């Protein structure tokens, strides 16, 4: 049996999609050990089903996210080294054990993990969590075609200032994560498979110019669109929730696992929701809940809303009763929400999530974007009477049913991403 390592960013939008491969592969008979950071660890719940080994090493900064932001140029090159070091120690340490590692998928944020690999003799697959059309901007940043602060680029739509990757945002952090995100290209060369969490046919140009440079393989989405989640999801109290709803009645609103919005945006939120009258969902993440107004969680809430720390999300954007998606326009929520059909509501943060709001809106037209003033309540409701009630919002769900055909046919027998983790895999063997 082929013993495949994987290691991700230690962060929930790297850690998800590369564990939905890990489990594609397993289930062709694969053997998969999981390389997570402690950090990570103090959050996983539930593994036993899995059967794939979870191997820990060191944060390598002080106790990972959250001391990563206080400086990201320093903190993010020592958590570099000490991964080098440990994942170092750790292969070497599974080179004493059958079934011997053959082959390391490590996240694209780490392109020096291939050096690591190369070293000890593994082959090395750069694993992308952002799309194609993201990525190819981060490849000119490196080439220098761009400067990350109208723009033409090959392949990509007209986008404004405002659609490319945010990195403003970051303040004193923004130089070092746009180095960073132009060194996912750095070595790219000598990257023995290149995978993208995409499917061809969400952006057909780009991947064809993509495949012209390098031998690529789209293998998304890596999602099974359970062994399914490896942190507390609350699983049971969503989904009975979600099952006394009717169908299309239900908003789904959730801003990721890193992003936060401030006090006031979130009574924005809370109130829009409310005065909206549809019942609703909403992810606040424990350490977010204090921000919400006084009595929203307890009572105000409880007539038409379930806000909850974690939901399973996989489970709630296949649900029926779930008619559209409030979202940060992460590229996980994106595509996840793209390939169960559910039509969105933009409200992008930061890096790729601004130039996913405009693909979503622009390109794939599956959802509309709210626009700026702090976003207030007004726009986010008539965002919802939208994409509920107007006839605009029947064309969008049109449009992300058609999103999701598109995406079972790629997972399925003879699909593009079907045919590309098969030709990975045959490649190992
Ligand atoms: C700045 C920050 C946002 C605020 C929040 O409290 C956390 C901040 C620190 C971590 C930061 C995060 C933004 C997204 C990242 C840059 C992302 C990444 C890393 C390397 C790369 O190549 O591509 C993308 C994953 C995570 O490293 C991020
Ligand atoms: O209540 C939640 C919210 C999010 N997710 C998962 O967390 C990931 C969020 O990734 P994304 O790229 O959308 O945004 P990020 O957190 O990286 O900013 C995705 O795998 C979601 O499926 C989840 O399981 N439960």
């Amino acid at each position: 049996p082929i013993h495949i390592l994987a290691f991700p960013f230690p962060a929930k939008g790297h850690i998800n999609p590369l564990l939905h491969l890990c489990n594609r592969l397993a289930s062709k008979g694969f053997k998969i050990t999981l390389i997570t950071t402690v950090s990570t660890l103090k959050s996983v719940k539930t593994s036993k089903a899995n059967g794939i080994d979870i191997e820990s090493i060191p944060d390598g900064i002080p106790q990972i996210i959250t001391v990563m932001e206080m400086n990201m140029e320093l903190y993010f090159k020592q958590f570099k080294a000490s991964a080098i070091e440990n994942t170092t120690k750790l292969i070497q340490k599974l080179k004493t054990k059958n079934p011997l590692p053959k082959v390391l998928i490590y996240d694209s944020s780490m392109p020096w993990i291939l050096e690591v690999a190369h070293e000890q003799g593994l082959l090395g697959a750069s694993f992308f969590t952002q799309p194609c059309s993201v990525s190819a901007i981060y490849y000119h940043m490196l080439q220098g075609t761009i400067k990350l602060p109208m723009v033409s680029l090959p392949y990509l739509p007209l986008l404004e200032i405002k659609d490319l990757p945010g990195v403003q945002q970051f303040e004193d952090n923004s130089e070092a994560v746009a180095e960073l995100l132009a060194d996912q290209f750095s070595n790219i060369d000598d990257v023995d498979y290149v995978l993208f969490n995409t499917f061809d046919a969400l952006e057909i140009e780009v991947v064809n110019w993509m495949g012209s440079k390098w031998p690529i393989l789209t293998v998304g989405p890596t999602a099974p669109t359970s062994i399914n989640y490896l942190f507390e999801t609350n699983t049971e109290v969503c989904m009975k929730w979600l099952d006394q709803r009717e169908i299309d009645t239900v908003i789904y609103v959730s801003f990721g696992s890193l992003a936060s919005l401030t006090e006031e945006q979130m009574e924005q939120v809370s109130q829009a929701l409310i005065r909206s009258n549809c019942y609703f969902l909403w992810v606040v993440r424990e350490e977010e809940e204090n921000k919400l107004p006084k009595d929203f969680k307890e009572t105000t809430s409880k007539k038409k809303g379930l806000v909850i720390n974690w939901c399973p999300q996989l489970d709630v954007l296949a649900h029926k009763s779930v008619a559209c998606f409030m979202t940060h326009c992460g590229w996980n929520s994106t595509l996840e929400a793209l390939c169960s059909g559910v039509p969105m509501i933009c409200m992008p943060q930061w890096a790729d999530q601004t130039t996913n709001a405009k693909l979503i809106e622009h390109v794939w037209k599956i959802g509309v974007g709210v626009n700026k003033s702090i976003v207030k309540r007004e726009e986010i409701e008539d965002c919802i009477r939208q994409v509920i009630e107007s006839e605009r919002g029947k064309e969008l769900k049109r449009n992300a049913i058609k999103w999701k055909e598109l995406a079972k046919e790629a997972v399925s027998e003879g699909g593009s991403s079907c045919n590309n983790i098969q030709e990975f895999s045959s490649s190992l063997l």
